[PDB]
């Protein structure tokens, strides 16, 4: 009875405050993928999943757009701050066939054999983990040849023959194959949205292009069918419209106002203006990335510079203002909003 | 075509020799190895009806958990089926057949179970409205679709 | 109170010869690149830094004006003369895609595994190091792309699995890549300036 207590209580907690809510505080836009990864996590803690087989995600989209971070805010709330419970790998680094060695250990007699496997290790430590195989694209096919015994049953034999059951694992992979069509696949969907918009004012990616264009795309670069069968949901990341950037733009220098407010004590204010001129330095390519970037560029290092100069004191309202060139402005009173030299 | 053909009135050993044969020797490189096999056993894609039967057993699969764990009778119809083997893929196979129950069926089901729509001992019904639809059967024929709000 | 002194100390020291006049002295012209690497550095260095994100640079141009030494100075004015601080590779080495077990060491069972990789180790010795990618289109896009996760995040995880934390870095990249096309852009502006 006490057991049944704690579960429903656990229930509640997740019902007051889903997964969906804690990605959309952190990740921005994304409803489909937040929905999506939602819906399977909240079909794996609820027990409604097959405990044979693990639950493997494949994130893809452009560059940017929340893919790695989904999957750490998706591992943080599985296990909060426990690093045990979130087992990134970098799979850029497994570029040649060879590099399987770091999931399986090595053979007896060779270098490395007594230290085992490292995601074997890990697994081992925490068989429920959020395993994050972060640019998956850029290994090797063969190397993803190795995740078929890991995606279809959760088993990963190591060199030492200690095989580990890794069932209720949730496999994400990061990947940026096929960005460019998913990017002017939904671009084309926004005009068309528009140009439907504006006709009437006058008076979602569908499956045939999982199927027909990203399907081929995913066998030609993973070159096995078993393998992206496996995967129980790819999951496509969106650029972003251009709400999602003001709201991006508005996230970054939200993080540098508490960053001011917290270490210098600097009220940093700010206007709409300031927020649509940040985001013209949105490049569709890069994505959060740009916008993050072009903080750093205009806002922040005046920030620093005026900061550097003592003339930031603690205590102080800094307004940023469109002059189209950024300008800080000390506030002192309602009418007193002196601009700050910013000497070279 | 010949079923029509006359309604209007298994792998073949050439195919083992001359198209897989050469397919396994460049694979397997060694034709010591492949002499050593017994039986290459050769498994088939799935026709329609072993679609609807696949489905049927991921279905039946998820009615035994609901009935089990939490008790909860659920029920479908052949449109049901119908409209879950149009999930599947011919690369993936049976997975795609798993993967769109989890998708269409399942999903639903936790969010209703999340909700506390489904208490211990309820006909629940899939249904399409093609979008498949929960239905709480009450006693009687009283139905009602399920409410699951984001 | 002490701690805070002798961070205002150093914050008057670094006011009084910034990292501008430093290149200054060692560098002629390229007063936006200097500006550009100093406004960084500055946000860095007074604590206006992501940190979960390393500080990364490419720095484009013709031969012979700069890139290299900008880089060099940069990584003088940061860790002084300490050789631990200036995690130099010429990435003209790099050229085939297996090239990347320097950067990460071999796998297990393979040789060279007990060495580890060379990069993570200068980066276990040095986190905060400048590390000066010089050349870095003469090297394989593939072995580029190890750089993804040392750029966005700071880490890179060897041969034996331990992964370094390269947060606090200074990522430098000197690329010949549109040497051309800068050298001719900025002789046209140059001559329609005149
Ligand atoms: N939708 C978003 N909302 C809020 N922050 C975001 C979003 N997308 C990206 N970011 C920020 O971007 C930085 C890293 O983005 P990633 O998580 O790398 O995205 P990504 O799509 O993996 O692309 P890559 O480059 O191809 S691996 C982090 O600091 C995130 O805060
Ligand atoms: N602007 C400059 N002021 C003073 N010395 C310079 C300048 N630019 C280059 N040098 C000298 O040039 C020599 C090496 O130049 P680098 O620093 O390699 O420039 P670079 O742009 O890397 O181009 P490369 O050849 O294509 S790799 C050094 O001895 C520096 O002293
Ligand atoms: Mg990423
Ligand atoms: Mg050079």
């Amino acid at each position: 009875k006490y057991q049944e207590k704690q579960r429903k209580r656990e229930a509640e907690e997740r019902r007051r405050f889903p997964l969906e809510q804690r990605l959309k505080e952190h990740i921005i836009g994304q409803e489909s993928a937040i929905a999506t990864v939602g819906a399977a996590i909240r079909r794996k803690e609820n027990g409604w999943y097959d405990e044979e087989h693990p639950l493997v995600f494949l994130f893809l989209g452009s560059s940017g757009i929340g893919k790695t971070e989904l999957a750490k805010q998706t591992a943080k709330y599985m296990h909060k701050d426990a690093k045990k419970g979130f087992i990134r790998l970098d799979m850029s680094e497994f570029q040649e066939r060879h590099e399987v060695a770091k999931f399986i250990g090595s053979p007896p007699g060779y270098v490395g054999h007594e230290e085992g496997g490292q995601l074997t290790k890990k697994l081992k430590q925490c068989p429920n983990a959020v395993v994050l195989f972060d640019q998956v694209d850029k290994a090797h096919p063969d190397v993803l040849t190795i995740m078929l015994q890991l995606f279809d049953e959760g088993r990963l034999t190591d060199g030492k023959g200690k095989t580990i059951d890794c069932k209720d694992a949730i496999f994400i992979m990061t990947s940026n194959v096929a960005s460019d069509e998913i990017a002017q696949h939904a671009l084309q969907l926004r005009q068309e949205a528009l140009e439907m918009s504006r006709n009437r004012i006058a008076e979602t990616i569908s499956k045939n292009f999982k199927e027909n264009v990203i399907r081929p795309i995913l066998k030609a670069h993973f070159r096995r069918d078993e393998f992206l069968g496996r995967i129980n949901e790819i999951v496509y990341f969106l650029p972003f419209c251009h709400s999602e950037l003001i709201q991006l733009v508005n996230k970054e220098l939200n993080f540098w106002a508490k960053r001011a407010k917290q270490r210098h004590n600097i009220t940093l204010l700010w206007d709409r203006e300031v927020a649509d001129v940040l985001v013209d330095g949105y490049n569709v390519h890069y994505g959060a990335r740009s916008i993050k970037h072009e903080v750093e560029r205009r806002v922040v290092n005046q920030l620093a510079a005026a900061y550097e100069q003592d003339l930031l004191p603690g205590g102080c309202t800094l307004r940023i203002t469109v002059e189209p060139k950024l300008r800080l402005e000390i506030i002192d009173k309602d009418s007193k909003t002196r601009r700050l030299d910013i000497r070279a």
